[PDB]
């Protein structure tokens, strides 16, 4: 009737992956397969969260604006300008060591940031920003899912990003897109972002859904972003339309019905700012970009142990001496599983200094949330990581 | 006050990727990088979703329960009991050729099956049964999007699964979780599946949630299967737990309050088949998987000109002959890609035999909708493929 | 007036190897880099050394001959027939084991066969062969030194071969020629010998030349053999011509004055025996291979415990298991390497069971001597190398 | 009796090389297995002959001996003397492309120099260097035959050099030892230089045999020479013993009798020039090394379009841009690829410049003469090869 059996066995009855193969049929037998740090831009990952705070005059408007309406689309205008800054940066971000730290007090920008690498296996990265004018609080934790297949390499950024606005007892979250990095295999790495982000006012219920469209056919769609700001009850008040590469422009829905084509009547939420000339040379950094990283003066005596302005990894790459900077890398990585097996001999579970696990309140999704009291600097009991 | 530029230029002031990579500092200059026959299993893609009827039994019991609550409870074991033949199949199921087709019919079983090989670039399968006593209608599209980093490759079968019971007038709709291939580079290769799944009566606004839950911390919570039936107006009716790799139960939510634990006076609603014991012999096929690329007696009058028991290269591993196995998929692909690029010079678009691009009646989600009339077999103007 | 230095610093001024590019510009850290098996064939080294005793008839026809002359032509024919196995023989023979041996008795043939690996860095195989009937003397030691680059390897099979004739009084010796494999890389594997050899009678001072002579433009001289003997003066005495893959002709000096063209008045010296049907399913051996490492009926209660017949990778190989005679490979060499450094950590050499170091008596070259009574069976003290 | 066929049949029936292997088992298909332009220098092959006048003083204090036992202990030290420049130089000199040639003139030292690169398969380099004051010639051609097992790779500078010591009617003939780089896997790398070299006065008999030791067990012999100079009858005349890379000594054979070690009464042959402390920072090359790629002032208008001064690739090196220099290198060879199939599609044989085949009138072997002329400079009817 059916046939209960293959003509023939197996080929090979033995358990068979990549590294077995490898070992059998050519001669190479492997120890290791890691990120070249060719791949590699001089900047952690701690430090590429700290580029949404790039525009955080978007975050001052928002606080300043009366009504919940033009206040979303300030906070929607944030949203989109913090993903700007992939525009041809292929570069990789450095997997940061557990227990890394970066700090950032910007005066003339009104904040003060801190974010610490919360967790390496899965990689954790937690921040947390406030204004320095008791305006607003953002603040919200990040895993990097990297997925790769065919000539593209997914990230999708899964977290909560949370913002507060103070002097309006409102909070807003959402996630951020899909990033895509094309030509990985064969020809020139370009970035795409695609996805669908909301952003829910949690005191009024207003709603701002926004769709990162993925370039379709023949690319026609590229970086194109649609969406719109809902009431409560879905009643639809404003559209949203533009590129994440250019402009994001808004409308209401009277004049809607009746190469960015910007209707008349619209007004501008966020344009995106000039690159430096020297950005190309600089593996496509921003203004913001390069002061991340700096040293300043007399900061030795202000920040902890761990913060990755002290990372020699990052600052080989960065003065130009990629030999030392693969040995460094390789040097604080096996320091760094050293450092996990003595912690398993003893049993003794890893504890973050900074941010501890929660709920968010406003959502009920596990979180990262701010412990308090970074700035006053009581910087012992730190991590030896570097 | 802030820098504005990196000491140093960058390293390779080039554009580059892992092509150019390997011929500039290794000597290889590669041509093509694609998918080894060993990572493969004597199957099409097509045969692969064909194994969906192996539990067929269930949707005959569905079809003869007289309330929508018994009828979901077995709608939503023959959607768990379709993931089962995963366990411990880590052979890949060969990727369709543009156009390739796959028929069963099976009047013991009381269904015949159609699925064709509808698109290549993505590569998409839809797939149409018809119960044989005019019961019930079973089709759908796969799009299987395979993604991989570390250890493991996922694959995710995106698409919408509709089940339409004839004689009561309504339809299921829900999408298969995603699929994790663990140790594919070092170690065992072990299978396991996670996500949310979500029935929906279409008729009767019932919803059936399941949560296939992934093995956390040391690996407590796998393969175990949880959730619930709820109305229309989201009061949970039943409860459901279990392993898809084992049984699946369910229980009313009253005695809910008051290694599967099995609580007294839940019922069974799908225990998986045991597997014959050349299994292991057989790339770990299920006595339905040996069947489905058989060559019938008689067959070679029936079958159209684009059956994947046509196919040779399956057909070749299967009588266990890798040498031309892999030469005839070469030999298949180039074809492929041939047959492509004439289709371009004449600006002609690929014509799919038996499916079209349509809205899904019931979700209004882009699908592909069964035209009929393959079973007439009017096999003339068909592709040449093989 | 000439410049002192170089416009720009070195690229990369680190000490940069094969090792270290593969870790730093690719992912691959390498531990071992080893022959796989599927280059290999079921057949020891110390075999392979073996097959030089298939025309052991040419020995026992040069030992019945009257005259130095007529003995020389089948020395020579026996010397170029040693190689002729060689053809369409592109598989490697297992590098044997420090203290592996391998005996054969032929009473069929006359001669009893001794040879054992007497290292390993660098590899030295030496073997001794007696005639049954107190006729000859075939003994010497091969260091096989291969060489690769472009598209082929070359074997130069390094050591001093030394005949003895008995009932004669004299002894000859000779050194082969260098075999060549093509197309490693890609394309048709095929077998090549070139070099010049010459047979030194050591009591009448006559040395016969012989010239393998390398396939030139067009490879219109493949596998050309031409060569000459000449008596203690240099007086030609004898023209040698022919193919180590067919046949070998002679001629007297003075009818050579007046696709192997054959002079009328030559008389072969030797032809090549015909391959049985089996033989290219059979990793191209002759009647002579199989034979070698058969385990005869009752060979337990003989044999010394570091045959090559009872080695399990070389058998399981031979059973057609490529997945355990791999792993068995590999922990045999593990073995080996283990006690190395057990050798090492007590100061202590290794000790060769059946051969010694010493000097060639003949021509003084360093050489591996057999030190006799092998055969009585003393085979405690031995080494544990299986 | 003996069994005829082997138990299973072989493993794998198909030609498999090792693009089949990668083809098959990896995913990876090749297209060419090139020399990565790292382990290169900036010099040409042809500029690597030019460093055997470095030490062209000992050829000037040859020619005014009044005796030829001291002519040959000159001859002597100069041959030594240009193997000594390779110690610590790990990079290989470019390939030269076919028709490639070097000229250098230099009056303070008191010859000119002509190099061309006379073939590709196999690369062979003919040089001729005359004395501007009518003293010497110095010619010969090298096949540097390049051979890789193991963790070394051995050169082989096949070919005759000749000196003719023109106002003493006389002509020496001898080949350079063969150099080896260890540890091109893993390990630093290093150089080594072993072999036999024989210098022959064609007029008077006298032979000099210098025996480049390589270093033995733990390397106790590591660099050492030591040889003699003995005349028409074997009578040795003279002793010689040192190190290549430091100083050759000589002493009569009576004294002899009765970390160099400097016997009493030697006297000194050659001493190695120190190297400028910029050395290692210059891929290790001597103070003449660096002028030998230079473009001097005003060259434009002597230098033939074949001069490796003007080959785009070594000049790029030489300028630190790897980038540009990696293609000018893939875009020279193709383009010799390209004009070696339109030679081919006419049936037309490539022409040498400079130099034509012929015999070396002192040892019969075949050889590259110089054709004179080439200072006349008529460089109408040259090769396009940049
Ligand atoms: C343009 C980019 C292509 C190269 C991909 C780049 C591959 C990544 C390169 C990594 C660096 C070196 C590789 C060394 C690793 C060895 C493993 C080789 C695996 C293979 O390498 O990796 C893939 C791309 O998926 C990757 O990520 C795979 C990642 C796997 C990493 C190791 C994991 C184990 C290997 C396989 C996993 C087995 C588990 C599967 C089980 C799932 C079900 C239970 C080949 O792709 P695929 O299977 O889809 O093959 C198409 C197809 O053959 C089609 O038919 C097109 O045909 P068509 O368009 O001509 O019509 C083609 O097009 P094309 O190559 O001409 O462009 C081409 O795309
Ligand atoms: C157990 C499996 C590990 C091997 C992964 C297996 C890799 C796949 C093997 C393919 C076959 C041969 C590879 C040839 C291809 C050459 C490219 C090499 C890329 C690399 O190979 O691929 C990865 C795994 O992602 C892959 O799929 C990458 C797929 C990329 C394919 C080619 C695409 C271009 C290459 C990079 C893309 C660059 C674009 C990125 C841009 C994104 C932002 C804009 C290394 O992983 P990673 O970056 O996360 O590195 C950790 C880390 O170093 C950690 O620190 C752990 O450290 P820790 O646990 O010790 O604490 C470690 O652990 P472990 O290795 O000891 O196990 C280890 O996991
Ligand atoms: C047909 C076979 C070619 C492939 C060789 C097959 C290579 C072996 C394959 C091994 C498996 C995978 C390789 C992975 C190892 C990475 C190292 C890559 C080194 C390279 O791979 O290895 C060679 C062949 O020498 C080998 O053995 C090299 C063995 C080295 C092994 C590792 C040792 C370190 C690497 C280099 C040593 C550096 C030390 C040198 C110092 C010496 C002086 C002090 C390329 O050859 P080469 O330098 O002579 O290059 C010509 C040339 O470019 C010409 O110009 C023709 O040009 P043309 O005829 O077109 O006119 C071409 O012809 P073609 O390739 O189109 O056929 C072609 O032959
Ligand atoms: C230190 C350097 C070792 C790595 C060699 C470096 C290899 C070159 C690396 C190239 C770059 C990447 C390789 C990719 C190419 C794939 C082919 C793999 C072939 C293999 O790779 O290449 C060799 C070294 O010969 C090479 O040149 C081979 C060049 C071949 C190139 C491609 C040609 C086809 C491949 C095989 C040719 C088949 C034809 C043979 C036929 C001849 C007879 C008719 C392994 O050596 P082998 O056979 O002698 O193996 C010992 C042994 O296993 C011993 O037993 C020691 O044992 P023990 O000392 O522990 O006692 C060990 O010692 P160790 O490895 O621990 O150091 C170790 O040396």
């Amino acid at each position: 009737k059916h046939r209960t059996s293959l003509p023939a066995p197996m080929f090979s009855r033995s358990d068979f992956s990549v590294w077995t193969i490898l070992k059998k049929c050519v001669g190479l037998e492997l120890s290791k397969i890691t990120m070249p740090i060719a791949f590699n831009e001089p900047l952690s990952f701690l430090q590429r969260i700290t580029e949404y705070m790039e525009h955080v005059y978007l975050i001052h408007r928002a606080s300043c604006q009366p009504q919940p309406l033009e206040r979303m689309q300030s906070v929607a205008a944030f949203a989109v300008s913090a993903v700007a800054s992939q525009w041809e940066r292929t570069g990789k971000p450095f997997n940061p060591l557990l227990g890394e730290t970066y700090e950032l007090i910007r005066e003339d920008l009104g904040f003060r940031f801190i974010s610490e690498q919360v967790s390496h296996h899965p990689p954790i990265s937690a921040f947390h920003s406030e204004g320095l004018n008791h305006d607003f609080l953002f603040h919200g934790s990040i895993y990097p899912k990297l997925k790769f297949w065919g000539k593209s390499v997914e990230a999708e950024p899964r977290g909560t990003i949370t913002l507060e606005l103070l002097k309006h007892n409102e909070a807003y979250t959402w996630t951020n897109p899909t990033c895509c990095v094309h030509n990985v295999i064969i020809g020139k790495l370009w970035i795409e972002q695609y996805g669908t982000v909301e952003i829910l006012n949690h005191r009024t219920g207003h709603k701002c859904v926004l769709h990162f469209k993925p370039c379709g056919l023949f690319g026609k769609e590229l970086h194109k972003v649609e969406g719109h700001i809902q009431d409560k009850n879905k009643k639809k008040l404003f559209m949203i339309y533009g590129k994440w590469t250019e402009c994001l422009w808004g409308i209401d829905p009277v004049s809607y019905e009746s190469t960015v084509q910007v209707i008349p009547g619209s007004k501008l939420l966020w344009r995106i700012n000039t690159r430096p000339p020297n950005s190309a040379q600089m593996y496509n950094f921003t203004s913001f970009t390069v002061s991340l990283n700096e040293l300043e003066t007399g900061m030795e005596k202000t920040l902890p142990p761990t913060d990755c302005r002290l990372r020699p990894d990052i600052r080989g790459m960065e003065n130009g001496n990629m030999d030392l900077a693969s040995q460094e890398k390789e040097r604080l990585e096996e320091k760094q599983r050293e450092a996990r097996r003595e912690r398993a001999k003893e049993e003794a579970e890893w504890q973050t200094r900074w941010f501890y696990p929660g709920n968010n309140p406003y959502t009920g999704t596990p979180d990262w949330l701010y412990a308090g009291d970074y700035f006053e600097r009581n910087f012992s009991d730190c991590p030896d990581i570097y």
